């Protein structure tokens, strides 16, 4: 399937070379895999996620996202225009209240509750969790997340966006899931961007367009946006046989766009998430 005139950030990801605008996909579309989608929730009746979006929980008064942050990840992951898995099914667990902050002690919680809420879902294909948050290094939010993929999810993380070395943030520093920093459409990382040994891999981050609350798109800028991408991508290849939750990051990294990048430290990996496609 080619979708024309797609989101930059997609078109970059079936593409060995920046500048494309078509985004080539198998027809397949992660259908049969579910990602839940971590965040201030999801706006689940935007029409853009054609009703395979879902709220599963939320930690506050509402189950509503106020804020956006999720819903526009969410439409990353598997919204029809902006998506990377246009047939994904889409969980919202509200961890983050409508400023777009939460405790780690709730963070934790919906992790927590993921690893056993999708023993309660039918998702064929493979579980994925995006997870397009962080703060300062905490053991008990690593654990969390580690908790989370050892239970056979595929966990992806935002690396931060502070220009650092993300090993002080969580659950970006925790090894074994899958620690995304962000790029921009010419192949620089983003400005913001964290970096560093614990990063595994990158994805679009800067000016992406996609789903926003009131049934309305928005274009933002960050490592929260390029996760998403890379949790998409792996609900994609793991519903193509490709791959499972424990070894899709690493897939990922194997299968990548390797070197293309710009503005990288030493230390980090050179690797640009990439679906491999051939039509
Ligand atoms: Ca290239
Ligand atoms: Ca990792």
């Amino acid at each position: 399937a080619a979708q024309t005139n797609a989101p930059w950030g997609l078109a970059r990801i079936s593409s060995t070379s920046p500048g494309t605008s078509t985004y080539y996909y198998d027809e397949s579309a992660g259908q049969g895999s579910c990602v839940y989608v971590i965040d201030t929730g999801i706006e689940a009746s935007h029409p853009e996620f054609e009703g395979r979006a879902q709220m599963v929980k939320t930690y506050y008064y509402s189950s509503r996202d106020g804020n956006g942050h999720g819903t526009h990840c969410a439409g990353t992951v598997g919204s029809r225009t902006y998506g990377v898995a246009k047939k994904t099914q889409l969980f919202g667990v509200k961890v983050l209240d409508d400023n777009g902050s939460g405790q780690y002690s709730t963070i934790i919680a919906g992790m927590d509750f993921v690893a056993s809420d999708k023993n309660n879902r039918n998702c064929p294909k493979g579980v994925v969790a995006s997870l397009s948050l962080g703060g300062g290094y905490s053991s008990s939010v690593n654990s969390a997340a580690a908790r989370l993929q050892s239970s056979g999810v595929m966990v992806a993380v935002a690396a931060g966006n502070n220009n650092a070395d993300a090993r002080n943030y969580s659950p970006a520093s925790e090894p074994s899931v899958c620690t995304v920093g962000a790029s921009d459409r010419y192949d620089r990382r983003s400005s913001f961007s964290n970096y560093g040994s614990v990063l595994d891999i990158f994805g679009p981050g800067t000016d992406i367009l996609s789903t926003w609350i009131g049934g309305s798109t928005r274009s933002i800028s960050g490592t929260s946006m390029a996760t998403p991408h890379v949790a998409g991508l792996a609900a994609y290849l793991m519903t193509l046989g490709k791959t499972t939750a424990a070894s899709a990051c690493r897939y990922i990294a194997d299968t990548a766009n390797k070197g293309d990048l710009s503005n990288i430290p030493f230390g980090t990996v050179n690797l640009l998430a990439y679906n491999n496609y051939q039509a």
